[PDB]
């Protein structure tokens, strides 16, 4: 799709059977997701974001799908006031930025 | 141009005849900066982030190159980790998201 940046660019995914909508976020490196059951192992990390830094947990080898689009790979879990999908799921859509 | 999400998109912008690198960031509502020196009158604002809030001085209409294009916009300064350009001023250079 081609999306115009008038309102948030907000996208449906489906993660751990679950729908979510989330934000298609060229900013952030990594996808931060609030707190939702993922069944698995996950390591502690910590992100820092505008305000400050927050711990999580980091789930790796994860499959989402985003807007229709299966990908795999990390998500971190936390609290995030948004869900938010960074730079590492977005290349494996395909998202590209156009001016 | 066209940019693709491998690297974090970063722009040159200049601003208050100064010149600075940016982030093209799809997920944040309003641009703001580093503190820097701009001239004129500001009122105080509080954004928040992943991590928390911050207070930031809200300048309005200011005159930004991002690139080679122009816009005029409310630009908030203040203490972020990193210049973020914000879909305030992205939708005046036409930004769009594609995938
Ligand atoms: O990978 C990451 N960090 C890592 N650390 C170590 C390794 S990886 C990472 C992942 C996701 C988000 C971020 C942190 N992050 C944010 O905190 N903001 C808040 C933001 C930024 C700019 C403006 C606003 C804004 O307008 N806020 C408003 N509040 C009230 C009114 S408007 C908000 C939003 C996301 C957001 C929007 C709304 C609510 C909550 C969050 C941006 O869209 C994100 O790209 C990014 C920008 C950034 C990148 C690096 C360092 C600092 C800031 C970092």
């Amino acid at each position: 799709p081609q999306v115009t940046l008038w309102q948030r660019p907000l996208v449906t995914i489906k993660i751990g059977g679950q729908l979510k909508e989330a934000l298609l976020d060229t900013g952030a490196d990594d996808t931060v997701l609030e707190e939702m059951s993922l069944p698995g192992r996950w390591k502690p990390k910590m992100i820092g974001g505008i305000g400050g830094f927050i711990k999580v947990r980091q789930y790796d080898q994860i499959l989402i799908e985003i807007c229709g689009h299966k990908a795999i790979g990390t998500v971190l879990v936390g609290p995030t006031p948004f869900n938010v999908i960074g730079r590492n799921l977005l290349t494996q859509i395909g998202c590209t930025l156009n001016f």
